[PDB]
C-alpha cells in the first residue's frame, strides 16, 4: 500500500491490499477499505462505509479481482456509503448516509448525493449536481451539469420490463425535477427544464418547460414562475441562486464569460 | 463522562467525551456514541448506530462542537440509527432500522419513526406521531400530535427549487397521511383530515376532509368513510383505534375530559 | 453451535448460541450473528449483517427468546442486511445492500431483493421473483412466482388507517409492477398484468391487462405492448426473456412441459 502519515485512520479500520490513501485524509471508525481504492487528498470518509465493494465477478470464486475505485480531493463522505469498484468520483463531493454507488460509473466534481441515494452501474453524473434523499439512479442514466433531483426521484431504464434493450435518461444542463418523480426510460429531459413534483414524465420535456402531472404535461414556460415569497421570476435559477455554486463570489454572466 | 453501573454496553460500542447513560440502559454491539451524547434511563440503543452524529461545523478543522443530544426515557432504537447532536428526542421513542435524524430536531413522547425514515434538520414532532418506512420528512416540517405518515409518503419545502426561501408544511392534530404522498411547500393540512395514497398534495386541505390524486382533490368529507370490513364509519379514526394510544384503555372521550 | 471447518468467518464476526453454520459459507466482517439462525452450505453474508435480528418480545426482559431462522444454499446476501428470526429464505437468494426482511416472513428460491428493499413480517414471496431497489411490501401481501417488484413499488394494507383489520395485495403468476407504483390494500393484480410506472392500483388488475396513471385505468391488453427497440410484441414477458431464469438454457413452452 501508500499511506500517507498526515491520514488519520481510526479504530476498526480494515485495509487491504493496494490501497493509496493520501495526505490529512480522515477514515472514520469501523470503514473497510477493500482492495485497489485511491483516495485522494484532504478527504473525510464516514464511519463504516466500505469503499471498493465488491463486483459480481468476486462470488464466482472468492477471489477479488481488479477494479479500481478512486475518491478525488476533499471529499466529505457521510456514514456507511457503500462505493463499488471501477468507478471514478471526483473532487469535493459530498454525501448525506448510507448513499450506495455501483460501478463503471463516473461523478464530476462538487457532486452531493444524499442519504439514501442509489445510484446504479454505468451512471454518468457531471460537475455541481444535486441529488437529495433516496433519489434511485438507474443504469445508463446521463445526468448533466448543474442538475438538481430532489428527494426520491427515480430514474428508470426498462422501456417494456423485464427486456433486454435498455434505453437511459438523458438529464441536461440545470434541469430541476422536483420530488417523487418518476421518469420513463430514454426520455430526454432538456435544458433548463422544471419537472414538477410527482410527476410521471412519459415524453422528452423541452427546454426552459414546466411540466407536472401523471402523466406529466406542459404546463407553461418555466420564465412564468414566480418567487412564492418575494414575486420574483425564478428562472432560469442560475440567476436568483447560487448558494454553493461557482459563481456564488461574483455573478452567472460574470462567471460564465470567464469559462 | 456518566455511565451508569447498571447500564449495559456491549462489545465494539465506541463511547466520546461528556456522554451521560443512565440507568438500564442497553447498547448493543458496535454503536459509536459521539461527544455531548445524553441517553436516559431504561433506553435500548440498536447495534451500530451512531449518536451525535457530526454537525458541519465540525469539518471545517475536525474538531468537534458542541451540541448536545438527549434522548428519553425508555427509548427503543434499533439498529443503526444516525442521530445528530442539537436534538432532543423525547420519552418512548421508537424506531425500525437505519433512520436517519438530523439537527436542531425535536421529536415529543411516544414517537414511531420507521425503517429507513429521513428525518431533516429543524424540524418539529410532537407526541404520539406514527412515521412509517422511508418518510422524508424536511427541514421546517411541523407535525403536530397524533398524526400518522405511511410509507414512502415526502413533505417538501422549496416551492420553486432552488431558491432561498424555504415554506414548510404544517399538519395538525390527527391528520392521516397515507403512502406514496407527496406534499408541496408550505402546505397546511388541518386536523383529521385524510389524505389518500400517492396523492401530490398541492393545496391546503381543510379539516375533515378526504383528498385523492394527482394533484390531489377533495372527494368527500372523512365522515362519509366505511370500514372495508364491518361497514362501520372509521373517522374521526381516534374512535375506532387506539391500539398504543393513551386512551387504549379507556376511551377517548373519557380520556380527554382527563387532559 | 455447529460451523463447518470451511466455513470463513471474518475479523468482528460475532456469533451467539444454537447457531448453525454449513459447508463453504463466508461471513464477512463484522457480521452480528444472533442465536438460532441456519446458514445453508455456500452461502455468502455481507459485511455487517445482522441475522436472527431480534423480534418484539425480546425487549420485555432482554431476554432472547427462540425464533429460528433458516437461509437455504448458496445465498449471496449484500453488506447490512438485517433479517429477523421466524422467517426462513430458499436457495440461491441473493440480496442488494441495507435491505429488512421482518419475521414470519417466507422467501422462496431463486429471489432476488435490491438495495433497500423492507419486507415486512407475515409477508410471503415466492420463486424468481425479482424485487428491486427500495421496495415497501407490507404485512400480509402475497407475492407469487415471477413477479417483479421494480424501484420505489409499495405494496400497502390498510385500507382506511389507521385501522384494526388489515388486507394484504396478492400479486399472481408473472405480473410487473412498474416503479413508484403504489398499490391499495386488498388489491389483486392478475397473472401477467402489467402495472404502469408510477401509478396509484385503485381496483383490482385483469391478467394480461396493462392499467397506468392515478387512479390506474386499464389502458390495454398486455399483448399490443412492442418493443421500444426491436418492435416485437413483448408479452407475455416469459417468451422474450429469460436472463436468470429456469428455461435460460431451452425455452419456456419446453420448460413448463417439463414441470
Ligand atoms: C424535499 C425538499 O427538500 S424540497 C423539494 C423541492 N421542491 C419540490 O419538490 C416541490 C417544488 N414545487 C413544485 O414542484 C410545484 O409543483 C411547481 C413549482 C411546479 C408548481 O408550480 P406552481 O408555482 O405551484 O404553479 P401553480 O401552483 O400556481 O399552478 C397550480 C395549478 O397547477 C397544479 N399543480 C401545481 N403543481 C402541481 C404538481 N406538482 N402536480 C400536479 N399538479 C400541479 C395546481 O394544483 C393548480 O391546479 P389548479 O389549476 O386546479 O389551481
Ligand atoms: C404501508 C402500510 O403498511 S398501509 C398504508 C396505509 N394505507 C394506505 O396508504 C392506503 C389507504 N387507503 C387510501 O388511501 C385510499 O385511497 C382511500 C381510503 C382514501 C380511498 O377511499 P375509498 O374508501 O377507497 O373510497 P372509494 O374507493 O370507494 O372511492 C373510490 C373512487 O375514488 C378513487 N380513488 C380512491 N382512492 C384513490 C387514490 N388514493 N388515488 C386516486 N384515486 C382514488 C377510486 O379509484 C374510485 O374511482 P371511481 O369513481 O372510478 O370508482
Ligand atoms: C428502475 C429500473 O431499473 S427500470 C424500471 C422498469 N421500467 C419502468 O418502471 C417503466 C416501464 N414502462 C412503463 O411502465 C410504461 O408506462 C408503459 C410500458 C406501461 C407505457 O406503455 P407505452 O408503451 O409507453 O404505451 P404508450 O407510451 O405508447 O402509450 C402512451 C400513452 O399513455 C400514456 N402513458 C404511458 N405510460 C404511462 C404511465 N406510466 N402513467 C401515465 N400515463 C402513461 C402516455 O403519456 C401516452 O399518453 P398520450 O395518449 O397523451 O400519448
Ligand atoms: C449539511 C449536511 C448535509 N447532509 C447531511 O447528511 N448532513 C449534514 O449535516
Ligand atoms: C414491532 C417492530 C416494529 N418495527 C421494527 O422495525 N421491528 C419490529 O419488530
Ligand atoms: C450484480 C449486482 C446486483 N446487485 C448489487 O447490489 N450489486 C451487484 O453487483
Amino acid at each position: 500500500n501508500n499511506i500517507s502519515k498526515s491520514a488519520i485512520i481510526k479504530e476498526g479500520v480494515i485495509i487491504g491490499e493496494n490501497v493509496t490513501i493520501e495526505d490529512n485524509v480522515y477514515i472514520d471508525y469501523g470503514c473497510i477499505i477493500r482492495d485497489n481504492v485511491h483516495i485522494k487528498k484532504g478527504s473525510f470518509i464516514g464511519a463504516r462505509s466500505i469503499l471498493g465493494e465488491y463486483l459480481v465477478d468476486f462470488y464466482n470464486d472468492r477471489i477479488n479481482k481488479k477494479h479500481p475505485l478512486i475518491i478525488g480531493e476533499n471529499a466529505l463522505i457521510r456514514t456507511e456509503n457503500v462505493i463499488y469498484g471501477d468507478t471514478i468520483i471526483g473532487d469535493n463531493f459530498q454525501t448525506g448516509h448510507k448513499v450506495t454507488i455501483r460501478e463503471n460509473t463516473k461523478i464530476g466534481n462538487n457532486v452531493k448525493i444524499g442519504t439514501l441515494s442509489d445510484i446504479q452501474h454505468h451512471v454518468y453524473i457531471g460537475n455541481y449536481v444535486n441529488i437529495h434523499s433516496n433519489v434511485f439512479v438507474g443504469e445508463k442514466s446521463i445526468i448533466k451539469d448543474f442538475v438538481w433531483l430532489f428527494p426520491h426521484v427515480v430514474l428508470t431504464n426498462d422501456p417494456t420490463p423485464p427486456s433486454n434493450e435498455l434505453l437511459g435518461v438523458t438529464i441536461e444542463l440545470f434541469a430541476v425535477i422536483a420530488a417523487r418523480s418518476v421518469v420513463l426510460p430514454g426520455i430526454h429531459i432538456n435544458e433548463d427544464a422544471l419537472v414538477g413534483a410527482g410527476a410521471v414524465v412519459t415524453k422528452d420535456v423541452p427546454k426552459e418547460t414546466v411540466v407536472v402531472g401523471n402523466p406529466a404535461r406542459e404546463i407553461c414556460s418555466i420564465r412564468k414562475i414566480k418567487n412564492k415569497i418575494t414575486g420574483e421570476q425564478v428562472y432560469p435559477w442560475r440567476y436568483t441562486f447560487k448558494r454553493g455554486m461557482p459563481w456564488e463570489e461574483t455573478d452567472y454572466d460574470t462567471w460564465i464569460k470567464n469559462i
